[PDB]
DNA sequence: CAGTAC
DNA sequence: GTACTG
C-alpha cells in the first residue's frame, strides 16, 4: 500500500513507533505478515504482533470492571487489607477503556509490600495473564507491570493491562497520576512548574530550584498529600472530578 | 534514542 | 511534565 498507510499499521504495533516504522518500510515490509516473517522483533514487539487485532478494541467498561475485579480479588487473598483501584479512562467514567490501569495500596502503609510478585504469580497460575511486558521496580516504592490479561471462558479477547502497587503515603499523587488524563497531568505539572514546585507520580514538592533557564537543580521540600483534593489545594486549585479531568 | 505510561 | 525500561 501506500507509505501514510504502511506507517500507521506498523505504527499500532505495541513496541513500536515511527522510527521502528519507517525502518522496516525502508527493509521493504508492507504487512505484518512480513514483518513477522522477516523482521527482528523485541520480546514486546512479537507479543503486540500478536494481539494486533486485540489491542486495536477497546473494551466495555464492564469488561474493565470485570478485569479490576479478577486483580482486585488475587491481591486481597494476601491480605484484604488491600485496596485496588482502577484508573485510566475507567476513572474518569469514560463508557470504552483502551485498557486497565490498577492501583493498588494498603491503607496500613505496610502492608502492601511484598505483594507485587506474588500477585503477578498468583495471577499467571491462573491463566488470567498471558503475556509480560514489562516490569519496573526502579521505582523507588511503586512497582509497575505492564502486561496482557484475558479473562476466562469463550469469546474473550486479550486486554492490555497495568498493575501499581504504591506505599499508603504517595496513592494520592499516584491516583493522581494514573487516572490522567494525559493532557491533564501535563497541565498539572506545567503549572505547579510556574508556583516553584513539581508534581509526580511520587509526591508534590515546595521549594523547588530552578536557575535561570529554567532547570530544576534542587529537590523541594515533599508536602504531605493525604487526598488528591489536597493536591490541588496547594497548587491553588479548584478541585475536579475524575470525569472533570478527561481533557 | 525510542517507545511507553497517564 | 515527569519518568520508567527496551
Amino acid at each position: 500500500s501506500e507509505s501514510v498507510p504502511v506507517l500507521e499499521l506498523f505504527s499500532n504495533i505495541w513496541g513500536a513507533g515511527t522510527k521502528t516504522a519507517q525502518m522496516w518500510y525502508q527493509q521493504g515490509f508492507r504487512s505484518l505478515e512480513d514483518i513477522r516473517s522477516q523482521a527482528s522483533l523485541t520480546t514486546q514487539q512479537a507479543i503486540g504482533l500478536k494481539h494486533y487485532s486485540d489491542f486495536l478494541e477497546r473494551m466495555p467498561r464492564e469488561e474493565a470492571t470485570e478485569i479490576e475485579q479478577t486483580v482486585q480479588k488475587a491481591a486481597q487473598a494476601f491480605n484484604s487489607g488491600l485496596l485496588c483501584v482502577a484508573c485510566g479512562s475507567y476513572r474518569r467514567g469514560k463508557a470504552t477503556c483502551g485498557d486497565v490501569d490498577v492501583l493498588i495500596t494498603h491503607p496500613d502503609g505496610r502492608s502492601h509490600r511484598g505483594i507485587f510478585s506474588r500477585l503477578l504469580d498468583s495471577l499467571r497460575q491462573e491463566g488470567f495473564l498471558t503475556d509480560d511486558l514489562v516490569s519496573q521496580e526502579e521505582n523507588g516504592q511503586q512497582q509497575k507491570y505492564l502486561g496482557v490479561c484475558r479473562l476466562p471462558g469463550p469469546g474473550r479477547r486479550h486486554r492490555r493491562l497495568d498493575i501499581i502497587v504504591v506505599p499508603y503515603s504517595e496513592f494520592a499523587c499516584a491516583l493522581l497520576y494514573f487516572t490522567g488524563s494525559a493532557h491533564f497531568n501535563r497541565s498539572m505539572r506545567a503549572l505547579a512548574k510556574t508556583k516553584g514546585m513539581s508534581l509526580s507520580e511520587h509526591a508534590l514538592s515546595t521549594a523547588v530550584v530552578r536557575n535561570t533557564h529554567g532547570c530544576k537543580v534542587g529537590p523541594g521540600r515533599v508536602l504531605p498529600t493525604p487526598t488528591e483534593k489536597d493536591v490541588f489545594r496547594l497548587l491553588g486549585l479548584p478541585y475536579r472530578e475524575p470525569a472533570e479531568r478527561d481533557w
